[PDB]
């Protein structure tokens, strides 16, 4: 529930790994289908420019609520 020590920094510096990890922890911690880990194959900084409609293209299930947790950790 709490979000993996390697995720607490500002979701820009993120590796690619960085964000296949962000996409199964937010998976776990939201039930998702786990349809989504491999529709990002990019880094943090890549996955900071893309739009709300880019999420929803990319995890037609999933994406809105994916688009808002990033945008939530991006305040942290």
């Amino acid at each position: 529930s709490k979000l993996p020590g390697r995720l607490r920094i500002q979701p820009a510096l993120w590796s690619r790994e960085d964000v296949l990890h962000w996409l199964r922890w937010a998976e776990q911690e939201y039930s998702l289908p786990c349809t989504a880990e491999h529709g990002f194959e990019m880094n943090g900084r890549a996955l900071c420019i893309l739009t709300k409609d880019d999420f929803r293209h990319r995890a037609p299930s999933s994406g809105d609520e994916l688009y808002e947790l990033l945008q939530y950790i991006k305040t942290q």
